[PDB]
This record gives C-alpha cells, sequence and structure tokens, in this order.
C-alpha cells in the first residue's frame, strides 16, 4: 500500500483505489495502474520534475529503502501478478530489486522529489509507475 499527497490530490495504484477514491475521482488510467482522487486537506509531497534514473524506493516487504538505478518510463510487457493479467503497462520504469504485490504504493524518490510508486514486481525486478509527466498535479 501507499499513496502520494500533492496539493488537493491523492495518487494511488488504480488496483488499490477505494470507493472514496472513485467517489472523488480526478483521473485514472488502467494501462499506467494510476488513479488520482481529490482531497479536502492539502498534501505536501513534492513531485519530481526531471529525467533522473537514480533514486531510492521503499520496499514494505523488507522494511527497507533501497537505492536503485531505473529505466526511463516506457511501454513494457508485464507478466501476470495477483492483481493484473499479463499485459502491456505504460509509463513504467524498471529497476533490479525486490517487489511483491503488497509493496505497491511504495515511493520512489530522487533529489527532486517523488518520481513514482511501486506498481510491478517479480523475476528480481521492481517496476514503478511514473508521475513526473503529470504536471497538473502541481496546480488547481
Ligand atoms: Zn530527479
Amino acid at each position: 500500500s501507499g499513496a502520494i499527497y500533492v496539493g488537493n490530490y491523492r495518487v494511488v495504484n488504480r488496483h488499490l483505489a477505494t470507493h472514496n477514491d472513485w467517489a472523488n475521482l480526478v483521473w485514472e488510467d488502467s494501462s499506467r495502474d494510476l488513479l488520482v482522487s481529490s482531497t479536502t486537506a492539502q498534501g505536501c509531497d513534492t513531485i519530481a520534475r526531471c529525467d533522473c534514473q537514480t533514486g531510492v524506493y521503499y520496499c514494505s516487504s523488507r522494511r527497507k529503502h533501497y537505492p536503485v538505478s531505473f529505466s526511463k518510463p516506457s511501454l513494457i510487457f508485464v507478466e501476470a501478478s495477483e492483481y493484473y493479467p499479463a499485459r502491456y503497462q505504460s509509463h513504467l520504469m524498471l529497476a533490479v530489486g525486490h517487489s511483491e504485490p503488497g509493496d505497491c504504493g511504495g515511493i520512489l524518490r530522487c533529489q527532486h522529489g517523488v518520481v513514482g510508486i511501486v506498481s510491478t514486481g517479480g523475476n528480481g525486478l521492481v517496476g514503478f509507475a511514473d508521475v513526473r509527466d503529470l504536471l497538473w498535479l502541481d496546480e488547481e
């Protein structure tokens, strides 16, 4: 689990979105595994605006933050998990590292802020859903 709280936005994995999230929907995209809902309270997470390929992510299944190198956001074939079939996922970045389904929502951060959240796992890779292209999270 986990989320990003920026301005009056909550960013979660689409597959973990709650009724309240859908009842306050701003934007969602299945192909990216992202959903954004509106919040009453102001959040303070800063979204990275950059092309960094190094950062640190939180892995709940190890109670650890790991420094990683990661690929640029791309359309990648993802093998079946507990929560999605085998399919193409867009805006996905991969690193060498540990990721189990419960790790989804863990933040990847660089020197500029939040890069994305854990979305995929398996075969010794961890996949992150990028948010750095979502420039509207910073406004309204
Ligand atoms: Zn950065």
